[PDB]
């Protein structure tokens, strides 16, 4: 549980990250991929 907060606010920091380049306008869909693949991980590192 500390780890996903831990990996939550990297999501946010690294999707204002890229010098906010308006090439990648669509970090809604760059937050929303990476934190469904942030709660698989954990599911997968309860389960071990």
């Amino acid at each position: 549980k500390q780890w996903v907060e831990d990996e939550l606010e990297y999501i946010r920091e690294e999707a204002a990250e890229l010098a906010n380049s308006d090439a990648k306008f669509d970090a809604v869909s760059f937050v929303s991929e990476r934190t469904e693949e942030v709660y698989r991980e954990a599911t997968k590192q309860v389960k071990m």
